[PDB]
């Protein structure tokens, strides 16, 4: 027994052809069943043929004989059809609304996530539809993991350098960060653990959660986890006060906080406010101002992924007392200097995913165009707080969406929280770039800020853009531009004191030839948010709309704090690239 996802309309039947199995009441389980091909249909039992090596498990073509389920060609003379009078037989069959439409939970139940229509559904559906989406998506995503084939361990070329084996017929995952796999020891009866560890091009170069000598027979998979059922909505009833609520301000605060004093007392007056921090404008100085802002406040500070938990901490270290904060860690090598799994503490850092059930005063959820819908309920579920603040950039990168190939995701598509910023615009703005050249901020103001993003620093004179579209080769899964490294090479001979600049691209392969050639540190442009480097060299590589994307692209260039190359194979952003103009060799 439970609810219908549609009704809430209480009810005993949930449908078996659903990968989550939601709760659907007498109405909305027929509704479905008839206008989809889902068509088995779970109770306090499945509705299936109860018959002798039968395999009857349509509910349109099953009965009630006795208190057991029959097909028509196994039926007691003595039955009622399951599915019939605009109805499915179970428990609560007398309170059942039903809606005008299902049309939009039936696309939810059916589509296979490779359209960005998918998740554009997902996010201007209904708020209990949404929540359906979110584990519906989750569960497909972590489903499609499975669908990969084992890698083993054939021989150990080097250390750091490996030869992989692959189960035969079954695909081969991408081998860049996003895909993370476990590896495994073979023993007596079964397999245990040997750390996380990610994987890219020779043989094949490793990377992994720990050291080893792992040796020939050891294999691994891309780890899925349990996809729990969602219950609280991804964001709670927006509340406006007419006083700060539940929260005292300071009387005597610093003057490296002073620029936040407004949007602190915004947050203390909106049950909920979001805050678009683009690019080096002190989204974390903000989220651990507000502590000393208010100080007897319980502030748990959440992010999707432990580096963002972490920088949280790091930040947190340099201006809360030490004995007042705790990291929480479920039983990688995370933030080592608070107490840890202390959820009493006043100041409590932790990722989503391993949020404690507790209250606070605030809650501060960081990097926010990489939550999930999923993340959102989850925090909702987990944190009850008299408010919450959302710090993030819409226009920075959201979580990758490995099922998604037809379509891009606009911003206003990434969350609950984005969709609202791109939409009602966001509660607050930090409109000071304090990382980058002035060249840069007014590229980005321009692209994706609306001339609302202002530089502290000056023009540097040292941010330049060539049009150069070269030779794009294909490998497996990614891209490379070997004339658009040779170009760099040739910057570099003439141009040396660039050889303190990390390398950027949007495909880990070029960053490996790249890596090879001119000796650069490099990073994908997912990799590097949230990083930072005097001088950055960036090779576009292709004009897909891979590497178009306007997000990836004011990522790519604002990770520069002085001078930026930028080789571009895009006619369109090299021209928006507010940058001296060079020639070719
Ligand atoms: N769609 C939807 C949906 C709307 C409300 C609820 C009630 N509920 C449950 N947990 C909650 C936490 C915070 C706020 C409300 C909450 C559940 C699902
Ligand atoms: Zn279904
Ligand atoms: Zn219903
Ligand atoms: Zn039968």
């Amino acid at each position: 027994v439970g609810a219908c996802v549609l009704c809430n309309s209480q009810t005993s039947l949930r449908c078996g052809a659903c990968i989550r199995r939601p709760f659907l009441c007498c109405k909305c389980c027929y509704d479905h069943v008839i206008s989809t091909s889902h068509k088995l249909v779970l109770s306090v039992n499945p509705y299936v043929c109860n018959a002798p090596g039968c395999d009857v498990t349509d509910v349109t073509q099953l009965y009630l004989g006795g208190m057991s389920y029959y097909c028509k060609s196994h039926k007691p003379p003595i039955s009622f059809p399951l599915c019939a009078n605009g109805q499915v037989f179970g428990l609560y069959k007398n309170t059942c609304v039903g809606s005008d439409n299902v049309t939009d939970f039936n696309a939810i139940a059916t589509c296979d996530w490779t359209n960005a229509g998918d998740y554009i559904l997902a996010n201007t559906c209904t708020e209990r539809l949404k929540l359906f989406a979110a584990e519906t998506l989750k569960a497909t995503e972590e489903t499609f993991k499975l669908s990969y084939g084992i890698a083993t361990v054939r021989e150990v070329l080097s250390d750091r350098e490996l030869h992989l084996s692959w189960e035969v017929g079954k695909p081969r995952p991408p081998l860049n960060r996003n895909y993370v796999f476990t590896g495994y020891r073979v023993t007596k009866n079964s397999k245990v653990q040997i750390g996380e560890y990610t994987f890219e091009k020779g043989a094949v170069v490793y990377r992994g959660t720990t050291t080893y000598k792992l040796n020939v027979g050891d294999y691994f998979v891309l780890t899925s986890h349990t996809v729990m059922p969602l219950s609280a909505p991804t964001l709670v009833p927006q509340e406006h006060y007419v006083r700060i609520t539940g929260l005292y301000p300071t009387l005597n605060i610093s003057d490296e906080f002073s620029s936040n004093v407004a949007n602190y007392q915004k947050v203390g007056m909106q049950k909920y406010s979001t805050l678009q921090g683009p690019p080096g404008t002190g989204k974390s100085h903000f989220a651990i101002g507000l502590a000393l802002y208010y100080p007897s406040a319980r502030i748990v500070y959440t992010a999707c992924s432990h580096a963002a938990v972490d920088a949280l901490c790091e930040k947190a270290l340099k201006y809360l007392p030490i004995d007042k904060c705790s990291r929480i860690i479920p039983a990688v090598e995370c933030f080592d200097k608070f107490k840890v799994n202390s959820t009493l503490e006043q100041y409590v850092f932790c990722t989503v995913n391993a949020l404690p059930e507790t209250t606070a005063d605030i809650v501060v959820f960081d990097e926010i165009s990489m939550a999930t819908n999923y993340d959102l309920s989850v925090v909702n579920a987990r944190l009850r707080a008299k408010h919450y603040v959302y710090i993030g950039d819409p226009a920075q990168l959201p979580a990758p969406r490995t099922l998604l190939t037809k379509g891009t995701l606009e911003p206003e598509y990434f969350n609950s929280v984005c969709r609202l910023m791109k939409t009602i615009g966001p509660d607050m703005f930090l409109g000071t770039c304090r990382r980058c050249p002035a060249e840069i901020v007014d590229t980005v103001s321009a692209l994706v800020y609306d001339n609302k993003l202002k530089a502290h620093k000056d023009k540097s004179a040292q941010c330049f853009k060539m049009f150069y579209k070269g030779v794009i080769t294909h490998d497996v899964s990614s891209a490379i531009n070997r004339p658009q490294i040779g170009v760099v090479r040739e910057f570099l001979t003439r141009n040396p004191a660039w050889r303190k600049a990390v390398f950027i691209s949007p495909y880990n392969s070029q960053n490996a030839v790249a890596s090879k050639i001119l000796g650069l540190p490099t990073q994908t442009v997912d990799s590097s948010q949230g990083s930072e480097y005097d001088y950055v060299i960036f090779t576009q590589t292709t004009e897909t709309a891979h590497s178009c994307n306007v997000n990836r692209f004011n990522v790519a260039i604002t990770r520069a704090k002085v001078g930026i190359l930028c080789i571009m194979s895009d006619r369109d952003l090299y021209d928006k690239l507010q940058f001296t103009s060079l020639e070719i060799p």
